[PDB]
């Protein structure tokens, strides 16, 4: 049913246990006391100016990074509208605009938009055409093959994997909302 990516899951991917950085978090974003969840303001707060801080993507980021391994963790996206989740590096340009998130640019994100369409980001994007809108999405990690991939972590169907990619810089867990609504996004517990 949906078991056996759970078995699989735990079984060939070592869970990371990933909390969110406030230090990263553009200003209209709102990490949750836990650091679990993240949450959208109706207004940037003010906020120590900061290098490690995305001042014009609204994203945050992990603590926590990888350089080697086997790595996978959950989130519940539940029932939002918008959201795009995944990887991506150290030196992504966290100041300057306009840089389009691409894995030629350090991105490999994937997400929803305008509340069903689906996407990879992907030069060009991909479209995704998914049988049931996932409520809790797996995102998978094997730096040594270069290999990053998603499943809908609820049934344990498979949802893209992209391109693999030699990877030189450390790979940060990356999040990202812009639409402000109820349903926030939220870091699914290590077991």
């Amino acid at each position: 049913a949906g078991a056996a990516y759970h078995e699989w899951k735990m079984a060939l991917f070592k869970p990371a246990d990933v909390i969110l950085d406030p230090d990263t978090a553009n200003a209209i974003l709102l990490v949750s006391e836990d650091q679990r969840s993240v949450q959208r303001a109706e207004e940037p707060r003010d906020l120590p100016d900061n290098p490690e801080r995305f001042e014009w993507r609204y994203c945050v980021l992990g603590c926590e990074n990888f350089t080697s391994g086997r790595h996978y963790w959950e989130v519940e996206v539940g029932d939002r509208k918008e959201w795009h989740i995944g990887v991506c590096s150290k030196n992504v340009e966290r100041k300057k605009g306009w840089v389009k998130m691409t894995p030629e640019n350090g991105y490999w994100t994937m997400g929803l938009t305008d509340g069903n369409k689906y996407r990879a980001l992907t030069e060009p994007r991909t479209n995704l055409k998914l049988p049931e809108p996932p409520r809790k999405v797996g995102i998978f990690l094997d730096y040594e093959t270069g290999e990053i991939s998603f499943y809908n972590a609820t049934d344990g169907s498979h949802i893209y994997t992209f391109p693999h990619a030699s990877f030189s810089e450390p790979l940060y867990p990356v999040f990202r909302i812009l639409t402000l609504e109820p349903t926030a996004l939220t870091i699914c517990p290590i077991p």
